[PDB]
């Protein structure tokens, strides 16, 4: 099976060629200004200016900048929102090397769930490693309704993401690890195979 | 199961209230000008200005304007690209009342196949009926590499769609049916639950 079916291998452009030869990346918030966290009919949700549900499609041209919490990947391969979705092309057996979970800002849970799809995630330079992009898999959905410090509230926007605990510790210098995962970390990422906004 | 999970019932706004109150539609081509039919590594494909595969996400704000041919819906409930995709919420048993098939301009066949998703399709005024919007289901993929008159070529853009034979005959006046299905028809449509571009 040829993968990608058409065009350049984008993942290798980031992983082997460090993102060279690509346009300056904009922020995915710019693709849909009216996609806001709104109240309607007794719920909060991601709604546009006509109260139609919306969600964002971050791509290599429009990266997401999210506040992440850690999660333990292995349980989401046995339970959760994605584990019984049909396997997609090259989806790993076992636990993916890099795993994320995404909230309603980035999916529709009835018709566009984005379970078992690929995402590129940037791990910034630390004193242990150069900055690097990695190819991760979506293996669960999450709420993500926390503020910058991780405080959760039912009225807060559902926009935070989850990154697996091993990845998470790679965001910190040798002597700044967070063994109880109590700190949020900012994460820049996008969907590797979704490219629908110019 | 609440459906849509958030926000207003968009299908009813078109089916019952004819689209009233909604913004005048634009054309989905404006959402991705650099998504073009290009040649790369021995194949034609929908590719952007960096040779990355792309596809369009027409919504109620950004309608697709396509050239359609007729197809027989029932065989695509038993074989084809979609019939064995997991059923989605409210997907009909048996043959949907209105069915379409879509090409690579509008999907990614590995990770965003848009099988068994909902689309709104406009059926134009004829001498038999008023203009009306109907809620259809995607039940197959198609090639769609024909020009505006239906002539097919391996190098032509894969952008035409399929509409079922019963919808097709509704595009024609009482005494102007096309029983050999040789005539294409222009169709305006969008994805009912995909709303990712402002």
């Amino acid at each position: 099976q040829k993968n990608p079916e058409f065009g350049m291998n984008l993942a290798n452009q980031y992983i082997i060629r460090k993102g060279a030869g690509l346009p300056p990346a904009k922020d995915v918030k710019e693709t849909y200004p009216e996609c806001k966290w709104r109240h309607y009919a007794g719920s909060f949700g991601w709604l546009d200016d006509y109260n139609v549900q919306c969600y964002l499609s971050p791509s290599y041209k429009f990266h997401a900048h999210s506040i992440a919490k850690a999660f333990k990947a292995e349980p989401s391969t046995k339970a959760g929102a994605c584990f019984d979705t049909a396997n997609t092309d090259q989806f790993p057996e076992g636990v993916p090397k890099y795993s994320i979970g995404v909230p309603y800002l980035y999916m529709n849970n009835l018709y566009d769930r984005r379970c078992k799809v690929r995402a590129m995630v940037k791990i910034p330079k630390t004193d242990e490693h150069e900055e690097k992009w990695v190819q991760a898999w979506v293996i669960d959905h999450n709420l993500g309704n926390w503020d910058k410090d991780g405080k959760e509230n039912d009225a807060y926007p559902k926009d935070g993401v989850l990154i697996d605990t091993n990845m998470y510790e790679q965001f910190f210098d040798k002597n700044k690890k967070v063994p109880d995962y109590s700190k949020t970390v900012p994460v820049e990422w996008f969907f590797l195979d979704i490219n629908t906004v110019g």
